[PDB]
């Protein structure tokens, strides 16, 4: 849980910067290189974030604009996450690693900008939005956490492990 919008933004941005910082020294040519120890490539690691950040911002933007929201995505049910992730990877597969990092930087800024428009009540009380559902402990802030602060930390571990196994067992 978070104490405030301020702490939420701080935590997200710190984790973003540590994640992106790991990509320094990874060559564009290495973006699709897979090692058995890590389930994702460097390209997939960023494309995964792009996919979820845009999806979640989309839910909120669409709901407020009067576009009914289908979650998680129009052609993917919650039981089809595997396919959803592949659609993320496919959508960004053409971008260089450098281009991916620039898109991720702009997208994380969009994310913080969107959060800045939310009141503390919007963030931390349930049933303000329809898309967050009505379950206790799942207000906007939780959905935001599990799609930014949390995966930015998890996927930082992933890219660090990928880098390790470029050099050693």
């Amino acid at each position: 849980e978070y104490t405030s919008k301020e702490e939420l933004k701080k935590t997200i941005h710190a984790a973003y910067l540590l994640l992106d910082g790991e990509f320094e020294g990874i060559d564009d040519s290495q973006k699709d290189n897979r090692v058995p120890e890590v389930d994702r490539t460097p390209a997939e690691i960023i494309a995964y974030q792009l996919g979820w950040l845009h999806l979640v911002m989309g839910w909120d933007r669409d709901e407020l604009a009067g576009k009914p929201v289908i979650m998680p995505a129009p052609g993917y049910k919650w039981n089809q996450l595997g396919g959803l992730y592949q659609s993320f990877y496919a959508a960004y597969a053409d971008l260089s690693l450098t281009e991916l990092r620039r898109l991720f930087r702009d997208t994380e800024r969009q994310w913080l900008d969107w959060i800045d428009t939310l009141s503390e009540e919007d963030l931390f009380t349930q049933s303000v939005r329809k898309w967050t559902g009505d379950k206790p402990n799942w207000p906007m802030a939780r959905w935001i956490h599990i799609n930014s602060a949390a995966p930015f930390k998890t996927f930082r571990a992933k890219i660090r492990k990928w880098k390790k196994h470029q050099r050693q067992a």
